[PDB]
């Protein structure tokens, strides 16, 4: 009988549409390392009558680089936002091709909410007693959607390029995350141009050429464990073009609850914290999250209207129903000053250059209006 079933298909949501065989349970796509044990359907642990999702990253499963040199991180998550082939059906072939280049493929897919909207989210997590108290992982996060056609020229001027102008720039610039490098033709030992799986030319990253594109950035909301604490962290970035060098980020252990750490353009708030030992183990915990996203002033870079965060934590204890109003309708700055909105993800995002093993289950996602 089936116990655990590995779900190994992975999708690059920013640069590729998901194929039908990669979609999980009709509403998810997986991102991160493809190890069989990374993500598995779990028939031994049902949530609401359906097999749950078991996530696991062993000590050597980090495959990503952090912002600081040498630092690493790991990822095995599900994204509720992705585009499918049906999303591009009927359109000229170049729409999808340009979307791959601008890495905005998922802008054509379902799963994201608009800027400044009000939404309800719900999901459940199961933390086994085997989880080490000192893990450094985010198990649920709401990510932003920056459009890289917003760039900074070598001079330092911020400019919103058209898709075609960005395509033009991309022809001479190789982007490593948000930083532009001279696009160098990659040759083999015999100085011959290298191709890939589809016979498409391959390139290399030369020296920095001064260009920067909007990319990355802290997730506006994250649920996780760090420094022996369960915490909920909200982030706000009002700058039109995000500055990745501004590392304004609240420390769960050192930052007081609901007292935002701020820089000129960012605010990072620890909305709630709890000792890891007090987080219920070996049972399903359901979080009901309501978010009123902060409204930003675009080019003006102003906070037009503050946001709002509300969180309820429900679980069974002593056979009794428990519901903790852990974040009580708190006015807060939450979101990013972008044209597009946000999407949900859950699973494992091991950060802080940690390699402590992580394993837990997630299930029952739902979102609605309010
Ligand atoms: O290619 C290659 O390489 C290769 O290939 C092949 O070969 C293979 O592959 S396969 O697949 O085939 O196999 C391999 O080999 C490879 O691949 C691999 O790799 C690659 C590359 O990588 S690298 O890394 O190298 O680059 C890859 O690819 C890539 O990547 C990917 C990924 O990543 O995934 C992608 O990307 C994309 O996507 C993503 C995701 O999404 S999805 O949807 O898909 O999922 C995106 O995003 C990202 O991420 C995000 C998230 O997740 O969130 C973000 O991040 C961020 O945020 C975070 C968090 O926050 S919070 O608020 O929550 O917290 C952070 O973290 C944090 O923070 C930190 C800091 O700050 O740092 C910390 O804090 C701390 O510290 C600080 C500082 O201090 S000092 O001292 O230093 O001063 C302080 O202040 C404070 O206080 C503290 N705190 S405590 O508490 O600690 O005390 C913290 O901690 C943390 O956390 S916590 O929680 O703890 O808090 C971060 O940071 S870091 O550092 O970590 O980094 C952030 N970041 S940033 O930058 O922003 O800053 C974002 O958004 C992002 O990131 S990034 O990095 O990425 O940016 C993105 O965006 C996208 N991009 S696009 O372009 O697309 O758009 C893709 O694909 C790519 O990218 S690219 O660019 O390249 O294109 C791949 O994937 C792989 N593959 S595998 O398989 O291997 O895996
Ligand atoms: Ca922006």
């Amino acid at each position: 009988t089936q116990t655990l079933m590995p779900l190994t298909e992975r999708v690059n949501v920013q640069a590729d549409s998901a194929r039908i065989n990669q979609i999980i349970d009709g509403c998810w796509v997986a991102v991160g390392t493809n190890k069989p044990h990374a993500i598995q359907r779990d028939f031994t642990n049902l949530f609401d009558g359906k097999p749950s999702y078991r996530f696991e990253l062993k000590t050597e499963d980090n495959t990503l680089e952090g912002y600081a040199k040498g630092e690493t991180k790991g990822r095995a998550e599900f994204s509720y936002c992705y585009a499918t082939s049906d999303d591009f059906k009927g359109l000229p072939a170049d729409v999808y091709q340009k979307a791959q280049i601008t890495k905005t493929v998922y802008h054509h897919g379902k799963g994201a909410c608009p800027q400044g909207s009000s939404r309800d989210y719900e999901f459940s997590v199961y933390i086994p007693s085997s989880l080490d108290s000192n893990v450094s992982t985010i198990f649920a996060q709401w990510a932003g959607m920056p459009d890289r056609t917003l760039v900074q020229t070598p001079q330092g001027e911020v400019k919103k390029l058209t898709v075609d102008e960005f395509v033009e720039l991309e022809k001479t610039t190789f982007f490593k995350k948000n930083a532009g490098h001279e696009k160098v033709v990659r040759l083999d030992k015999q100085g011959n141009p290298m191709k890939d799986k589809n016979g498409k030319p391959v390139y290399k990253a030369g020296k920095l050429n001064g260009w920067l594109v909007e990319q990355g950035g802290y997730p506006p909301l994250a649920f996780g464990f760090s420094g022996g604490l369960f915490y909920i962290k909200a982030n706000s970035d009002r700058k039109w073009l995000t500055d990745k060098d501004d590392r304004c980020n609240a420390n769960p252990g050192k930052t007081p609850v609901m007292k935002p750490l701020t820089s000129e353009y960012k605010a990072s708030t620890i909305a709630y914290k709890l000792p890891f030992a007090d987080f219920p183990k070996d049972c399903w915990i359901t979080f009901r999250v309501h978010i009123d996203w902060t409204v930003y002033g675009k080019e003006a870079e102003t906070i037009v209207k503050p946001g709002m965060l509300d969180v309820r934590m429900d679980y069974q204890e002593q056979g009794k129903k428990v519901s903790k109003h852990i974040v009580n309708n708190e006015k807060i700055l939450i979101g990013r000053n972008d044209e597009d909105g946000y999407y949900f993800k859950f699973g494992i995002y091991r950060v802080g250059d940690s390699t402590v093993p992580v394993c837990y289950n997630l299930a029952g996602y739902s979102e609605r209006l309010e």
